[PDB]
């Protein structure tokens, strides 16, 4: 784990090395921006926001209850989270941020994955395997 | 101080000790509201809003930022906030956090004030005044 060894990483910060591509979900009717986030993408998580390029996010959501919303289009009979549930506004981490920071909001401090932002954008989310890979480079 | 012993800050939370009433201002170009966040009530960073029919909080801003923009619009001579030094929303609490957490927070990273956002719309703010009032009551 971090910290100890020759002294180059001290220097490096969060825009250096986080991952571009983006998981995010818009709040439309669209099932079928859903089918392609679904097809697109795959793990634990997934972002929801205002609109593709206002990029305001709400909060997070997951493979599961996705997959059942388009199960319930699938049902038997003849796109609303909220009638069940959105998780907590999560962190966020602003670009500059050096990584001796970042590793006490996911540690000491229990948080998975955590979504770097500016003023009221979303720019991709990061994970503990990206974390753990820039840690070592 | 945390307190080892006979306690109820986990049987109590961040909704119980909520305030409400804050300087937030609108993204609105008119300047004759933003003479109320002045002294309306007092305090030292604000809650800019992308809406005040949607108060997503997109970020905070000092006094001596905002009273410099009031100084350079009544100028000698004959809205933008966007320019200045401004920081997302750094962490945001929901309801049902228990006052242990909130110390975890607080004391682990320095941050003097935080609001409660639940998804999205504020709903009020805390600062370090709350906190060592709660702690004994």
């Amino acid at each position: 784990e971090l910290g100890w060894g020759r002294h180059q990483q001290y220097r490096v910060r969060v825009e250096d090395i986080m991952v571009r591509d983006v998981p995010h979900v818009a709040l439309s009717c669209t099932f079928r921006d859903l089918r392609l986030a679904l097809h697109r993408t795959k793990g634990r998580m997934l972002a929801l926001v205002e609109s593709p390029e206002s990029m305001i996010l709400l909060g997070s959501i997951e493979r599961s209850q996705v997959v059942a919303l388009l199960g319930a289009q699938l049902s038997p009979a003849r796109v609303n989270f909220s009638d069940c549930k959105i998780d907590p506004a999560p962190f966020q981490l602003v670009e500059r941020t050096s990584l001796h920071k970042t590793h006490t909001i996911f540690s000491l401090l229990g948080v998975d994955h955590a979504y770097v932002t500016s003023i009221g954008r979303l720019i991709g989310i990061v994970t503990l395997k990206e974390l753990r890979k820039a840690i070592e480079g």
